[PDB]
């Protein structure tokens, strides 16, 4: 119905806003764009599902997230990809990992403070029924 279309529109507005806030944080600059295959040629061969915040924005806009849980799975994927691709003890790898964890923690903290749980439940139930 139009009431359901309005729910999902509110979801998209909410998710763009959260993603924007992550995207303008200087710690998370590394996560704002897809990894450049010139800059990092073995990335695509190691990491099977690349994800970054620009792509998250494209996915919102393509109506790919029907719940906040589905969004958080992609935020999780940014983080897990960074942990897996950069596993070593050296400071380069530790910096990116720490940033990856801070990205994930921040996304979850914003959603905990700002997402109404009954709004998420509504989205899940509309999604369950389609
Ligand atoms: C996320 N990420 C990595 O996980 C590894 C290298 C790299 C290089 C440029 C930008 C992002 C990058």
């Amino acid at each position: 119905s139009m009431q359901e279309e309005d729910t999902f529109r509110e979801l998209r507005i909410f998710l763009r806003n959260v993603t924007h806030r992550l995207a303008i944080d200087k710690r998370f600059r590394v996560f704002t764009k897809p990894v450049d295959p010139d800059e990092v040629p073995d990335y695509v061969t190691v990491i099977k599902q690349p994800m970054d915040l620009s792509s998250v924005i494209s996915k919102i806009d393509l109506h790919k997230y029907l719940t906040v849980k589905d969004y958080l799975r992609d935020i999780d994927l940014i983080c897990s990809n960074a942990l897996e691709y950069n596993p070593d003890r050296d400071p380069g790898d530790r910096l990116i990992r720490h940033r990856a964890c801070a990205l994930r923690d921040t996304a979850y903290a914003i959603i905990k403070e700002e997402l109404d749980e009954d709004f998420e439940q509504l989205c899940e139930e509309i999604q369950e029924s389609r």
